[PDB]
């Protein structure tokens, strides 16, 4: 019941007393561990509520006073006479930024208090979801220097007047399965990409084709945006020592903005709530370069670098695997665009490990998902033993709008 | 109940029964997930259940369930049992047993090759020197002149607790390791504390960077003796690299036998505290993990030195690019010396296909993903990309604790 966590590397050892106040469930059992598995009323609401008003009240010291009390009652009242309830503008902040805390697949918590969040419960419309996402994406590229931020739209009511963003990041290149039998740009976007075309968006047919927005604003048939082109930062790749990296024309986009997920507060849920930081490397360099099913883009580079790709054990993968990434990470810094590379945001993950095992008693990690995916016993959190669980306020997977949608 | 996993790079999807004969538990609830945690005397009461299990698998594989000699055998375990407290195991279920707990090692990407295990039984054994006599002609007979062969050697099970078979060593090989009074170590800093009981008991260090430890070794519950391995027995491979001629003269090697020793095999409830097995090295192992962490050799810095790469910014991805580097040594050395070793992408594309065939034909397949992803370009080897299950069947190879812990020493 009280849990310890060794670093292998260093000795430290850890006590962990905040999975104790674990709500929701992992997915494994006694008999089963799910750890690499992607994914695992009035009455309902009110024990809800209070237990994150409870955390609230504690976290600014005011846990049993008079106000504490009173916001208790007063959200009470409100759960029996409207069956929901409205965040008070810092409660919604707290509950955000400590989804974020709580996020235990995401290595770049360190930064978790400070992240900007912009109300936006009063928007009605696509056309003003469209426009706080514009401010939102020009707030958070900050010309390069980039600043983490959420955009909250207004909470699920009777979840038939459902606020959701359908694209899985707010920037992302379109996927066209050809007649060649290939697949032209991301192949992750192929299906999305389809519903945009059938939806109306004149694709350009291109390898690096910035998406458009499709929101859905009150349950309503989702609607089609441009993202103005001056807004999406972008980054040509190209690598310090190969001249010929810049031939391979690759670009990424300067921000990562997940914009699939639900945020829930308080038994409040808010499907509609892009969020966005900075890049860790690995995930442009590693993932979304080399992986056999995204821009595999391993074989091309092998070839350029003239290596022996006879036999795997030449390590010609590996190499070429290397020099990707140095690319990535080498082109945006040239580019003053903020990134991170795996070494040093692993080492900050550590520190703010420690940090929260000091302070707060624990902190929820995923080890799957916080080792990078390359390089992985190198880095410091390789050698970390975490404890997985699941706190709220949260982010959560949901599924995708295109099942659930009733035209 | 079924469970399925699915491979995101492939979209294949497969279903697992297998979890449903799993009984031991994984340190994980509803509540935590305890999957990266490297660690999460018995009566005749749970002995005949555990034996009866194993027996009723065994007979099963054979296809003679049900059969005379299947009940002949449960009756004549049973009344050895409740008679002398435990039993013995036929030769053809020591087997079996010995197989299956490889077949069951959730942590071992190398288990396509799991029913190609030689079983040496080496439970006539009784004395320390006898055991000393069962590990060279394991090591000689695994090492194979570099052809390396999978064994294992399994010594006289657990009875009363007091008088159990042990292997000190942590491996049959490893290089000693030295604290030194100036603070820095060496040789390996994994093998100090054993090394320093060794020279307690009577070992004469050659105080170098690679002495082979002698063997420690306990029969019968008595106080371990020590042993020096016959050096032509102990096959090493001096670490060179293709393109780098300065390589060499680093001074590294390592030895080609990779033989756990430390383990506890338990088959029908039985325990057998001495079971040292060996297959061969995965190139990992040495070049990333023994080379690379801090804690061991901590090589990153001298390479990337002699390599002349810029070091003052990480984001150079300077000990990547020297990562890399070491890996193709150690392999080409390896090669070279026509030492048997598997790549990471070798091994783990056949761990894919075992795996799947183990779905197709057992049921499943239970895998610890924190243990079979390689430490190095994780996500480009496709087990990175594959779901898994993490149970625990037996026969099963387990942890126990160090005997300089738990031994009462005669004197
Ligand atoms: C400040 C810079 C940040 C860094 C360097 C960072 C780092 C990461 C990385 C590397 C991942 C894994 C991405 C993947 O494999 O797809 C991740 C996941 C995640 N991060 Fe962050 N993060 C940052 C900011 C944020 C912010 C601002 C939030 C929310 C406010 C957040 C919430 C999450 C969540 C919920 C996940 C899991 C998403 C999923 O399951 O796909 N992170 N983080
Ligand atoms: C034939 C070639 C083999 C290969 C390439 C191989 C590969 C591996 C590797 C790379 C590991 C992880 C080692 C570490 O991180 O320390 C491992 C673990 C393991 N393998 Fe194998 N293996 C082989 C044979 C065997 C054999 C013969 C057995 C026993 C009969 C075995 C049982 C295990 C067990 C029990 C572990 C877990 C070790 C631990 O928890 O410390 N493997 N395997
Ligand atoms: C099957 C496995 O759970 C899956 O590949 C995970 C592994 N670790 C990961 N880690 C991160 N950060 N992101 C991912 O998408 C994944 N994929
Ligand atoms: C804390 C963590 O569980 C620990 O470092 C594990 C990670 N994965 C591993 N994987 C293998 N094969 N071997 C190991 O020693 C480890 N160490
Ligand atoms: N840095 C972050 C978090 O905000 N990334 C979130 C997911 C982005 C994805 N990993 C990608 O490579 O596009
Ligand atoms: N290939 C195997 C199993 O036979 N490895 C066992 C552990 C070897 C350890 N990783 C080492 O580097 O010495
Ligand atoms: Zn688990």
């Amino acid at each position: 019941r009280f849990l310890k966590v060794k670093n292998w590397e260093t000795d430290v050892v850890l006590t962990d007393t905040l999975h104790l106040k674990s709500t929701l469930e992992t997915g494994c059992t006694e008999h089963i561990c799910m750890g690499s598995i992607m994914l695992p009323t009035k009455d309902q609401l009110f024990p809800l509520a209070k237990e994150f008003l409870d955390q609230y009240y504690s976290s600014i010291k005011r846990f049993g006073s008079k106000a504490h009390m009173d916001r208790l009652e007063e959200v009470n009242k409100e759960i029996e006479s409207t069956s929901t309830y409205q965040l008070k503008d810092t409660e919604l902040i707290y509950g955000a930024k400590h989804a974020w805390r709580n996020a235990s697949r995401c290595v770049g918590r360190i930064q978790w208090s400070k992240l900007q969040v912009f109300d936006a419960r009063d928007c009605t419309t696509a056309h003003g979801m469209f426009n706080y996402i514009c401010n939102h994406v020009k707030y958070a590229t900050n010309k390069g220097n980039l600043r983490s931020a959420i955009t909250i739209f207004p909470q699920r009511t009777d979840g038939k007047h459902d606020f959701r963003v359908w694209n899985s990041q707010l920037i992302r290149y379109a996927g066209y399965k050809q007649p060649d039998g290939s697949t032209l740009g991301d192949p992750a976007n192929v299906q999305f990409t389809e519903i945009c075309i059938q939806q109306g968006w004149k694709a350009p047919r291109g390898r690096f084709d910035v998406l458009p927005l499709l929101l859905q604003a009150n349950g309503n048939d989702p609607e089609l945006f441009q993202i103005p082109p001056e807004l999406v930062l972008e980054v040509p790749i190209r690598h310090p020592k190969f001249d010929w990296f810049k031939d391979l024309g690759l670009k990424w986009y300067g921000l990562p903005a997940v914009s699939n997920m639900l945020l829930e507060i308080g038994g409040l849920e808010f499907s509609a709530c892009p969020f966005s930081g900075w890049y860790m490397g690995t995930e442009i360099g590693v993932r979304d370069y080399c992986d056999n099913s995204r821009y595999n883009i391993l074989e091309e580079v092998a070839k350029k670098m003239d290596l022996d790709m006879r036999k795997t054990s030449s390590l010609w993968k590996d190499q070429a695997l290397v020099e990707i990434n140095i690319a990535v990470l080498y082109s945006f810094q040239s580019d003053k665009v903020t990134i991170v590379d795996h070494h040093s945001a692993t080492e900050s993950f550590i520190k703010h490990m420690e940090n929260e095992y000091r302070c707060r008693g624990g902190c929820p990690a995923d080890w799957v998902w916080i080792v990078p995916p390359m390089s992985g016993s190198i880095t410091p959190v390789f050698h970390q033993e975490m404890l997985n669980y699941r706190l709220t306020p949260s982010f959560e997977y949901q599924p995708d709008p295109w099942n659930t949608h009733v035209w």
